[PDB]
């Protein structure tokens, strides 16, 4: 019956200092056609879609002067090999006790089947996937 | 309102160091067999869920010793079992300047008939009520 | 436009740092099935249950003080009683010290995002709004937007 297109998948642990995607855990779902495919999620089917992620950032201290801290949801046509911003949010984590930077994305696009959607950092030297909950990236067809 | 398993739920400012869950005034919603029962809401059908829940902890300085705030959801299926966390981030408010620090949760999970679903953070002193709607849980099935 | 359910999808319009204002316009942008983007604010045309969300993105240069604060809010104007009433709102601080004088003075980026579910009235106006304009970073799409859709 649950026969929506649908996907909430999270943060391999083991993966060191890399933020790649796994339909593993007690709660994670790749179903009705969605697929994980060379780290993207793969759109079955044409609609709207509500797509989320969030990234959980850590770090010991404040290392360079300035460091800045992106995440990005990226959509790829299917005969376009050139990613497109959907969702886009950066975070100045300073201007040695811990330091934490939860990073939600979330909004409804209209995706057409085929097309591959990326959660990306460029900081993955400080993800923070310690902890189940705390880095996720779903997809469900409404 | 319609067919489908509906809840938002706020803080209760009244309550003394406890995050407490009320459908209280409208603009907030508990519907379509959704129960709020200690604390918790309780799930009356399987299916896919949007799970959300949103707080906001501030201060007037920063404490005297390092703190760390958090905030999750959990699936309870069973009393037997320990809860899982299907929803979770952190925040450090330091590293006399006030401070306020929201931490949202989103994200969809398939549910069986029972579960309960906590939302729940670590301290209950940081909250903050000095606006409407700053505090809220909430659910749908989808 | 796939599905037949209210559905909106609005972003920040960058055309001088003053105002946050909404705009249908852009890669991502969507208004359809009877709602209505008018005096600033999303118009339902039906009653049901929608997902309402915003994401605002704030930036500025240093640190004038340690009391910055920078606020977004979603609020309901009911057509049963017409005053703003708080939906969703969440308030974010960017500055932990001042930045001392004569100090290279580095950028800041605060985001804040909304997101949840309420029963609506044909004809509630919804506005996502903020305190601090002038610290609003524009510009990109896919940084400032609005939304709502018909569950």
């Amino acid at each position: 019956p649950s026969d929506m297109p649908v996907a909430h998948v999270v943060a391999n642990p083991q993966a060191e200092g890399q933020l790649q995607w796994k339909n593993a855990g007690a709660n994670a779902l790749l179903a009705n056609g969605v697929e994980l495919r060379d780290n993207q999620l793969v759109v079955p089917s044409e609609g709207l879609y509500l797509i989320y992620s969030q990234v959980l950032f850590s770090g010991q201290g404040c290392p360079s002067t300035h460091v800045l801290l992106t995440h990005t949801i990226s959509r790829i046509a299917v005969s376009y090999q050139t990613p497109v911003n959907l969702l886009s949010a950066i975070r100045s984590p300073c201007q040695a006790n811990p330091w934490y930077e939860p990073i939600y994305l979330g909004g409804v696009f209209q995706l057409e089947p085929g097309d591959r959607l990326s959660a990306e950092i460029n900081r993955p030297d400080y993800l923070d996937f310690a902890s189940t909950g705390q880095v996720y990236f779903g997809i469900i067809a409404l």
